[PDB]
């Protein structure tokens, strides 16, 4: 809504609703930056509060909090406290935004932690301030919802600043004090600004200046603890007996000073003795222990009265969005700049141990006992209810140390890569130095590629399709066609398989022929179960069926593999569905033959040609005489070893990325080539030469009758003997009699005359006069 | 005392955990009965219902040991079992239940009463269940193209609507329907329309149970089709093959019972519930191993006429025998339907047809007139009549027509009966059927005489 | 309880047989849709199966 | 036989039947809802006493 | 069997992939007879003869 730049101000607290509606200038005002500054300057002792003029259109506000701690802290304690407070509050708000407002935890963290205005009250007995997050915007109903979780965080933390969060001022018509202005006419203390923020729009929670680095999102109690245990905790922290004992009741808790015999130095500040004795106060369900008189002689102490420490630790670990539950009931953790999941060995305890550095020291020491880490893991599993979607951005290449942007070539490492929840990684680290164009390895790889597929004019299209198929493996989406690497021996299909394996790493799996032969549903099929979020799978050495004795590759499997999802379950699992981002590549020396052929199969089969031979010098002319190759090149033997050494990995990766960039016109697809595999040629020629019967061709019987055709009940039918006599001049029986009878029975209708009749006419006959 | 026992009693009072007749538990978290046995959800539920508890009780549920103790108490207190989803007129969506009687959808505790485990797998939105939409108008045009509203295609349209709408009812269906067409006549179009519509309650498969023997087998499909409201059987392999297996009438009858007998893969369960509307889409004419009166009662046929042709193939496809209308293709139609745009509009259309055809029952009625061999089998009965007492007094007067008398019963010799019937059907096509009828209704008394207790209707009619 | 036709057609001992195993202490057993012998090559009911 | 009123005459001439009645469309649902459970149980017990002296 | 990776897992162990560092030798009294003969298979078979 482009925000607002007018500041609405009330003067006196408790102004009437009638006065607010009438907008009487005696109390109601509206200014801009310069007008506000001039008003504050000219009128020094005027009260100034900020509110919302409209809750129906300008509900957009910033993220703000109020903290007031009734104690004095020195500089170092103040700095560590504010650091911990910022981290905890930003994590809590980001987790709430992610889990309720549908926002993104990482941009929320970035916007809240980039900059903030932090004032300081001129009063010296206490530490109070307002904090404004400039670049985070949301509606007021969002704060309405945030109230509960912010109160829970306030109640469940030891930090004085976080514990002293004012959970009010999150209501309707909420009014915030204006900086530099007294709250009461009879008081003098005010709030003053702190560097590097010096202007006045930096401290107003309604002023909106949305820019690039911005983000917006939208949608003694008897139950605390036994009093004896509370006093026991106080004494146990004191580490010394108390002179005034058995006289402090529940009623005189906040009145009677406490006196300590200084046998051991006061553990709060290690000082040998204190002039004035120590006293207790009850704030927000915690006992604050302080010393009267000197504000810096003793460090203030916090004793909680409720909650569970190992539950607070688990909540703090959970609200960093580093453990998540997927739609398949598996827990993914963010360790070492990657998303990892392992059903065999859960990694939650590893995450708990590793994440202790991003937690306050009080919670840090508890995460060293394996028993307590197991307790925290048990808490986390119970809190993780509901699931989240993963791997939804098909433009990113996930490396073990980050994410490479395919549309740009920019590498994101660390938290920047955390947004893209890519749960499968190549397994190795990206390297920008080795991801360069000019390199001797690059020239060697270009030589190899041009050797395997020449750039000749005849080969041009096949080489381009080679590039297309190799590039589309990088796509994280689902493609609608398979690729067959058909070629003769010693031609480089296994070499390019090894090249892709080295280039893609763990985003690559090799499976057997069971996928192409057996039923995919069946029972336990870990081969199908291994294609989860893969991008390149390989089936090698398809057992071709030139001789009878083996079940042919079934069409059902190849139709099912094209689907965006695949139905299949592993051993001892309940999930039945896995996403199909993988490109299915099968290596064979022979033409595959499918059991059932129909129309749809001409939209799924793309094959790649290999016509280059690498041979020993002895078989030079022996290979040259063969027509299986169009060129013979000498064979290099250490090339396999150096490829196994992953020497060409980054060169081939750069080449693939450039191919993807070139081929990636907005959205990309794959197209079959149903003219190379020979078993489809039968049906192609039959379709281009034979068509079914017709009813709209009824006023065209003259030429058919002149040729010799007969008419019956408006359906063209002819005997089988003359069908064979007519077809004997196009197809030979000794060639494909099995296929001939196959389609004959497929289209048999029987009836008519005294023999079977079929609904078929010849395209050549109707084409001829 | 025993705060933990009190907590367990309080939780069990809300009926959030149930024990089903499979020796397993179902829990209600996130407004859905998510049965899970591999990993229990009871501790998750215990931690979830924590703020609906007194403050002196909420603090004890933060310890995993105490949560496990409460779960053990609940497991010991359950004891009894309940029945799973029994309401047929309730469609369960991932976030509630939709009553088809008033088309009203409700979630929360109001949807807890209908203990439905199976679900569509996708959420339901209130603001897209509307009559007016670009999706609505485009879908209406598509259906009006596929099934024209002309008075010739009236009963076919009614059958299409009824069978399509029956996929929502959670009862058992007594008929198997056929989608008959020639080539690309919207078959897979309406199949993928249903897949987009319901989802996770529709199973697409080819042959298997339709072709093989159901019993004496480890076949998984029979267990797969448990509590699924729609099942499609496609790509039937042209049983007019002379070498390929036929269709079993016993298989058809097994598929048309409230309970289906099957042995999934490795377990010992042998019975499963049948709710699916089994739809079989074929181009070639199906042929059964053995047809009879009982089989003819369980088959319905829906014919597909209007076809779509590309601009280039328009002249090629504009002349077809079984075509009735020619229209144009659409390259982005399949991707667009996979974009789930027509989902809720087609749900509303299915609900409307369901309300139309429940008055107040939607029993599926067989249509045997479409199948020509069924027509031959029934015309044999219409052109004949079994011998009865009314034919006894005739005797000699009817025997003058070319018949004889056997035990005061009008009888015809087998050879003369064959000569008489040979002038109606085609011998080449119906020789096996004639042999089948002869061996199915034969009567013998001695070495020579062979009796048939049937008389032609035209012989009786003619003076 | 309801069971398939294998009870009358196939070998009772063989390997596993939950169809037979489920008849423990059941007061009534039903089998439906007898496989008409009108199809050549069909199986036959076993007299020893009846006796067992 | 229990038939619809259209094919009633077509199936009457069959010798496999001695009687023909009108098919009832509510029997399946009424049985599925366990309406006749205790009535059939009472008849079964009466027949048991009759035929097991 | 000549590829650098093989698939198979032990009992009570979720480890599937195995490396292929092996020289595969088969000692026989008879020459092997293969179902399919092609130019590719000829690149993977060698025979040593024992004649004492
Ligand atoms: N550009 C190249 N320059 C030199 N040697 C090469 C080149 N490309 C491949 N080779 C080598 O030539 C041989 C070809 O073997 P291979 O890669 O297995 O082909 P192939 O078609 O997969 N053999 P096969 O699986 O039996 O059909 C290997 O030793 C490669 O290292
Ligand atoms: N109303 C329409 N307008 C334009 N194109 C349409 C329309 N309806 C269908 N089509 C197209 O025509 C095709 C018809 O094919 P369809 O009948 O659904 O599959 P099919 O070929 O019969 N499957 P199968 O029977 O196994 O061969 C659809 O896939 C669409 O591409
Ligand atoms: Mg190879
Ligand atoms: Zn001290």
């Amino acid at each position: 809504i482009r925000g607002n730049d007018v500041i609405f101000v009330l003067k006196t607290i408790g102004v009437p609703s009638a006065c607010r509606q009438n907008e009487d200038p005696r109390f109601v005002e509206a200014f801009k930056c310069d007008e506000l500054e001039r008003y504050i300057d000219n009128n020094p002792e005027c009260t100034l509060f900020e509110s919302l003029r409209d809750e129906e259109a300008y509900s957009i506000v910033r993220i703000f909090m109020d903290v007031d701690l009734d104690a004095c802290l020195d500089e170092i304690d103040y700095l560590t406290a504010i650091q911990d407070f910022i981290i905890e509050v930003s994590n809590c708000v980001a987790r709430f935004a992610f889990t309720e407002c549908g926002a993104i935890h990482e941009n929320v963290i970035k916007s809240m932690r980039s900059n903030f205005s932090l004032t300081k009250s001129t009063n010296r007995d206490k530490t109070s301030f307002h904090i404004i997050f400039l670049d985070t915007y949301t509606t007021m109903d969002t704060l309405i919802a945030m109230k509960r979780t912010l109160l829970e965080l306030s109640r469940s933390s030891e930090n004085p600043l976080t514990r002293s969060i004012d959970t009010a001022v999150y209501r309707r018509k909420t009014t915030l004090r204006v900086v530099g202005t007294r709250k009461n006419p009879n008081c003098d203390t005010i709030h003053v600004m702190q560097p590097p923020h010096d202007n006045i729009e930096d401290y107003l929670f309604t002023y909106v200046d949305m820019n690039n680095n911005s983000y917006y999102f939208s949608l003694w109690e008897p139950g605390f603890i036994s009093f004896e245990d509370a006093i026991k905790r106080v004494s146990k922290i004191f580490i010394n007996s108390i002179i005034n004992f058995n006289d402090l009741d529940e009623n005189n808790f906040t009145t009677v000073p406490l006196v300590i015999d200084y046998v051991t130095p006061c553990a709060l500040c290690k000082k040998r003795s204190h002039k004035h004795p120590h006293q207790l106060s009850l704030e927000n369900g915690a006992i604050r222990i302080y010393k009267t008189g000197n504000p810096h002689s003793c460090k203030v102490k916090i004793v909680p009265l409720d909650g569970n420490k190992l539950f607070n630790i688990a909540q703090r670990i959970l609200d960093t969005n580093s453990v998540l539950l997927t739609e398949r009931g598996d827990h993914i953790v963010w360790i070492n700049n990657s998303w990892k999941f392992n059903s065999e060995e859960p990694l939650i305890t590893k995450l708990i141990l590793s994440i202790r550095h991003q937690l306050p020291k009080e919670y840090s020491s508890e995460l060293l006992c394996p028993r307590k880490r197991k307790t925290v893991e048990a808490n986390i599993r119970d809190m993780l209810v509901d699931s989240v979607e993963t791997d939804t951005y098909p433009d990113k290449l996930p490396f073990k140390n980050g994410v490479l942007d395919l549309v740009d070539g920019m590498f994101y490492s660390g938290d920047d890569a955390k947004k893209y929840t890519c749960t499968v990684s190549t397994g190795f680290k990206f390297d920008d130095t080795k991801f360069v164009e000019d390199s001797p390895e690059m020239e060697e790889l270009m030589n190899i590629i041009n050797d395997i597929q020449p750039l000749t004019d005849e080969n041009k299209k096949n080489r381009e399709l080679y590039e297309k198929t190799l590039s589309s493996c990088l796509c994280g989406a689902t493609k609608g066609c398979l690729t067959f690497f058909f070629g003769e021996t010693a031609t480089g299909k296994s070499t390019t398989k090894r090249l892709l394996k080295s280039a893609i790493g763990d985003l690559f799996v090799e499976t057997g022929q069971t996928i192409l032969t057996d039923v995919l549903d069946k029972g336990p099929n870990p081969f199908i179960a291994n294609m989860h979020l893969k991008r390149s799978v390989f089936c090698s050495e398809l057992p071709d069926f030139a001789c009878s004795g083996s079940k042919k590759i079934r069409s059902d499997n190849i139709k099912k593999l094209t689907e965006p999802c695949v139905i299949g379950r592993p051993c001892f699992s309940n999930k039945i569905n896995n996403r199909n981002h993988a490109t299915i590549i099968i290596d064979t020396n022979y033409k595959p033959v499918f059991d059932r052929i129909d129309n749809a199969l001409m939209r799924r089969i793309a094959v790649v040609r290999f016509r280059t031979h690498f041979s020993q010098p002895s078989g030079r002319e022996a290979a040259e005489n063969n027509d299986a190759y169009d060129k013979v090149k000498l064979l290099d033997e250490g090339l396999d070893g150096k490829i196994q050494n992953n020497r060409y990995r980054f060169a081939f990766l750069y080449l693939l990325v450039k191919w993807y960039k070139k081929y990636h016109i907005p959205i990309m697809k794959l197209y079959p080539t149903p003219e190379e595999i020979p078993d489809f040629a039968f049906y192609l020629k039959i379709g281009t030469l034979l068509v079914s019967s017709s009813v709209k061709h009824i006023p065209l019987m003259t030429d058919l009758s002149k040729k010799g055709y007969i008419l019956y009940d408006n359906v063209v039918t002819l005997p089988l003997t003359t069908f064979q006599q007519k077809i004997s001049k196009y197809f030979n029986s000794r060639l494909f009699g099995h296929d001939i009878e196959s389609f004959i029975n497929r289209h048999k209708k029987f009836a008519n005359v005294s023999d079977e009749y079929l609904q078929y006419i010849f395209i050549e006959d109707i084409s001829s006069p």
